[PDB]
């Protein structure tokens, strides 16, 4: 991959230096005008009066008649390829959709765009992600290396250790932009990067757990839509936990919007979610044996069938899917738990009703699905039929039972498997939580990794796509508050004779169209307040949505016809028209409690689990605050989300569907340019060329870059205010390229990247000289060894060989035969032996002195840890002993309090009789 | 080790008897909530006739 | 001494809003050289805990 990136990575920068691309362009005069093609087109001009011009087309060579202010300046030659549009001379929505365009032909994806990144899914699987980690993103700044989804997780992890402050990364598309894929990419380079460091612990286990995290709630959750072959339908929200070293102590995953409906029912070309289909896909005929599994044409649920995706085979990604949750380590039970209630979700599709002839109340003309459902489920047929068919509720003073309709009971079949299937992913939710947050403490710091269901157009818009919708809406408004509203906001706040730019972008509007609880009622509030009267119907919803919104200026009547039971609503992406079709039933999501309960008191643990919590469920059908609506569950979560974010420092990741049509290479350039209009991109680069979009605090200023101006300032204590006034006086930086606020440096696009260089300059020479030191020090260790090694030796040796010459050819010999037979030395021989020996008994005293001493100190502070171990250990016990007297008081006054509600009832009966 | 994971079992059986005290103090409001509003109602009927 | 140059510190009322600054940090640096601590984290951490 690193030789590949000349193709797919670098740009010769160098070309901005090149003269005649300048003068080349001031000869030719060339300018870009709009077009009907289906692509956008390049001009040079030739004629002007009053507001009137004619051009002629570089690649047609015909001339037409132009509207001066439809000509758009081509940035000279020089500027191409450029990797931050922030950079160029004449910005404007022509260069940077020819920069993007051809960057992207050119295999060339990610982009900067000042403050945030800009990707273009290249629908290829290019060499770009596996070396690139190992030398290439590591630590290289952002002016190091060409854009990337890399360099931008580097950046925001730096940033986080730097300025203390939490992260998030936030990806933004319609469906098929990247979100996904890109999310991946950062959850790589973090467990990457943050295991790399661990010296002693890289390759660790919880890095391990977190590629496989994704995979898992893939397999689970995500579906072949229309525009998607991976479609997620749901969000998710990762928050990746650091210490203070870096390093990584947890994971989370929170998610949102799961679309339960997809479970039941699908358009003509897609499909399930995956799960299904990989169980589905030749597991194995034992475990089809064991499971009930049948041909996808028996079920209900599997709308159109055998409904396959290219170049995946169900039957590899199932193994697959059953090695990353073991790599998790959910217990082979857990596994097969969640793989036989996926089956009894497909069970339920195969129950039906009579169809009945003597009175609408019905029942099934066989038993046998309910039976592979009580076998797989553990609830037995007698009960879940008197449940689903007969439910009986008790209220107040009286118990009340009912028939069921054969559709009531097909809508009980159908919320049970949506609840089942919502209940069952919620679960592994919680088991993947369970498995990665393995500290019981917070980290120092954390990185938030957003990936929302992109944008929704369909030709079947329902209240799923609203909700997405709403969803994306926010976040766009989110990029638009932080870039232009808050960017600004800080200038006025530290002061700096900024004059305040309206860019356009502001869509609470439309926000308040759908989430306003109070004043004009937004869509998403009027229906929870409506879903409730007996009267209710989806047609008066409506009704109600046209009186109390229809002059919105975001709301529109329906596109094509207004007599039907539509609502259609305007968005930054698109202008789109949604069905209210059963949404009193989608939006109050009701449960039958006897049946219900019964899958909570179900034989099997596994439901049993997935049905735990069943007590706060819905007590009737079909017609306040003890139930919640799934509008206000999702208003409140996405409230909590969107708190979260705005505590964060947030890094956008800006991801751009090329074409519908899923081609490789292609684009609609009509379509880039719509999405760049939407996104606010042109407006995010015009605010970073033409603000300050960097800030120093004025000691975090000095504490950096006194390295470039060391002689500068004083050796005392100084205001750090007056020490930067000093620096930026001796650094001689322009009086354009920054200002000084309150408590803040604030620097023009490119001014810090450059003090950032000077820097990384000043701390290479700084290396060279200790390394040239060191290196000095190593060679007069060498000399040292050189010396010793041969100065004695040159003496020692020669004498010794004198002698040994000489001693043994001299009568000295004979005193070598004399001192075998003297005494002395033997007597000298059996006193080094008794000191040798002594000695070695001697170390051996002292070493298990030491020994014992240390391990005795070690005893006693274990016994100390034990001792506290166990004082808390009682600790903790006599408060459970506490509560369980807690328990028993309450649940006696809770007896009382439910037969003196049950008395009151009973005299407001005798009290209306006697009247 | 033993005492360790003595208190690991404790601190778990004791945050399960707090949420379950929890769901019981809950329940008991809103079983109380609407018993007050009867007594309320009932009165109000016995102002009524 | 470290107890002398606190309260040398000196707060100012932010002129458009209702949160602290501290426009000269001379003290805050001779605090934090005496105790033994980082001038940019003590800083945050009286300014916005
Ligand atoms: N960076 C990428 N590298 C390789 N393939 C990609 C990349 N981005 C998108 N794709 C292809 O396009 C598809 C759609 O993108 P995806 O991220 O799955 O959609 P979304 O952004 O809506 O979640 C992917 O499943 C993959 O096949
Ligand atoms: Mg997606």
């Amino acid at each position: 991959a690193q030789q590949a990136a000349d193709k797919y990575l670098y740009v010769d920068k160098n070309f901005i230096n090149n003269p005649l691309a300048q003068a080349d362009w001031a000869a030719k005069k060339l300018v870009w005008v709009p077009s009907d093609k289906s692509g956008f087109e390049p001009a040079s001009l030739k004629e002007e009066v009053g507001e009137e011009a004619i051009v002629e087309l570089v690649e047609n060579g015909k001339k037409v008649k132009v509207n001066k202010d439809d000509i758009q300046k081509m940035n000279p030659p020089k500027f191409s390829k450029v990797e931050d549009m922030a950079e160029l001379t004449c910005l404007n929505e022509a260069s940077v959709l020819h920069n993007l365009k051809e960057r992207y032909y050119s295999g060339l994806i990610y982009t900067y765009s000042g403050l945030f990144c800009v990707v273009i899914n290249p629908y290829k699987n290019l060499p770009i992600y596996s070396e690139e980690i190992v030398e290439m993103y590591k630590g290289k700044k952002r002016h190091e290396m060409p854009p990337h989804i890399y360099a931008i997780t580097d950046t925001a992890y730096r940033s986080m250790m730097q300025d203390r402050e939490d992260q998030s990364i936030l990806c933004t598309g319609e469906s098929g932009a990247g979100k996904t894929e890109n999310t991946k990419k950062v959850i790589q380079y973090l467990a990457y990067v943050a295991s790399s460091h661990k010296s002693k612990k890289d390759q660790g286990e919880l890095e391990r757990q977190l590629l496989q995290a994704n995979p898992i709630l893939e397999a689970f959750g995500n579906a072949k839509t229309v525009k998607n072959d991976n479609s997620s339908r749901f969000g998710k929200f990762i928050r990746i936990n650091f210490d203070v070293n870096g390093y990584i102590v947890g994971a989370n995953i929170e998610t949102y919007l799961l679309e339960k409906s997809r479970a039941i029912r699908q358009a003509k070309e897609e499909r399930t979610f995956h799960i299904f289909y990989y169980l589905l896909s030749g597991a194995g005929e034992h475990l089809k044996t064991d499971l009930l599994l049948e041909p996808y044409n028996k079920y209900r649920f599997l709308s159109n069938g055998h409904v396959t995706i290219p170049g995946q085979q169900d039957k590899d990604m199932f193994q697959e899917t059953m090695e990353a949750m073991r790599i998790m380590g959910i217990p082979e039970e857990e596994q097969m738990g969640l793989l036989r209630v996926i089956s009894g979700v497909l069970q339920l599709g195969n129950i039906v009703f009579k169809k009945e002839r003597n009175t609408d109340q019905a029942s099934m003309p066989d038993n046998t699905a309910a039976q592979k459902v009580s076998h797989l489920l553990g609830i037995n047929v007698t009960d879940f039929t008197r449940g689903i068919l007969t439910p009986r509720i008790k209220v107040g003073r009286d118990y009340v039972q009912k028939a069921q309709t054969k559709e009531q009971a097909d809508f009980a079949i159908e919320a049970l498997a949506k609840a089942t299937y919502e209940r069952m992913f919620r679960w592994l939710v919680l088991r993947i939580n369970k498995a990665l947050d393995k500290t019981k403490r917070q980290g120092a710091s954390f990185i938030g990794i957003l990936d929302i269901a992109g944008f929704e157009i369909f030709d079947l818009n329902s209240f799923e796509q609203l909700c997405i919708n709403y969803t994306n809406e926010k976040l766009q408004q989110l990029f638009n508050h932080t870039m232009f509203i808050l960017e600004q906001e800080e200038y006025q706040r530290e002061g700096i004779e900024w004059n305040f730019i309206d860019f356009g972008l502001d869509l609470q509007p439309c926000i308040d169209l759908i989430e306003k609880p109070a004043g004009p009622p937004g869509i998403l509030a009027l229906l929870d307040e409506e879903c409730w009267f007996p009267k209710a119907t989806d047609k008066s919803f409506v009704e109600k949505v046209m009186q109390e919104q229809g002059t919105h200026p975001k709301f529109q009547k329906p596109k094509q016809l207004k007599d039907k039971a539509d609502f259609c609503i305007i968005h930054y992406a698109g202008k789109v028209d949604y069905k209210a079709d059963e949404w009193l039933m989608k939006n109050m999501d009701p449960l039958n409690d006897n049946i219900a309960t019964l899958l909570h008191q179900s034989s099997d643990k596994f439901v049993s689990e997935l049905w735990k919590d069943v007590d706060r469920i819905i007590g009737l059908d079909q017609v306040k605050g003890m139930f919640r609506t799934v509008g206000q569950l999702y208003k409140e979560q996405l409230a909590k989300l969107m708190a979260t974010l705005r505590n964060t420092n947030p890094n956008f990741v800006r991801c751009i569907i090329p074409n519908h049509e899923k081609k490789a290479g292609k684009l609609d350039p009509h379509l880039v340019l719509d999405q760049l209009r939407c996104n606010g991109v042109l407006e995010g680069i015009r605010i970073c060329r033409q603000g300050f979009p960097n800030r120093v605090v004025f000691q975090e200023f000095r504490q950096r870059y006194e390295i470039l101006t060391p002689n500068s300032i004083p050796k005392g204590f100084m205001d750090g205010k007056q020490a930067c006034v000093l620096m930026i006086k001796a650094l001689e930086l322009d009086s354009n390229l920054y200002r000084i606020g309150q408590s803040k440096v604030f620097f023009r696009a490119g001014v810090l990247a450059h003090l950032e260089e000077e820097r990384d300059l000043k701390i290479t020479d700084v290396i060279i000289g200790f390394q040239a030191c060191c290196r000095g020090y190593l060679a007069r260790k060498a000399f040292a060894k050189r010396q010793q090694q041969l100065t004695a030796m040159k003496v020692l040796q020669r004498n010794c060989a004198a002698y040994l010459k000489l001693r043994n050819w001299q009568w000295w010999r004979l005193f070598t035969k004399v001192k075998p037979l003297l005494q002395v030395s033997r007597q000298e021989e059996e006193m080094m032996a008794k000191e040798e020996e002594l000695v070695k008994v001697r170390e051996k005293q002292l070493a298990a002195e030491n020994r014992l001493t240390e391990m005795e100190t070690l005893q006693s502070q274990l016994m100390a840890e034990k001792l506290q171990l166990q004082e808390q250990l009682q600790a903790e016990t006599e408060l459970c002993a506490e509560a369980e007297e807690l328990r028993a008081r309450l649940t006696a006054k809770k007896q009382e309090l439910e037969e003196i509600c049950h008395d009151l009832e009973a005299r407001v009966e005798e009290e209306e009789e006697r009247c």
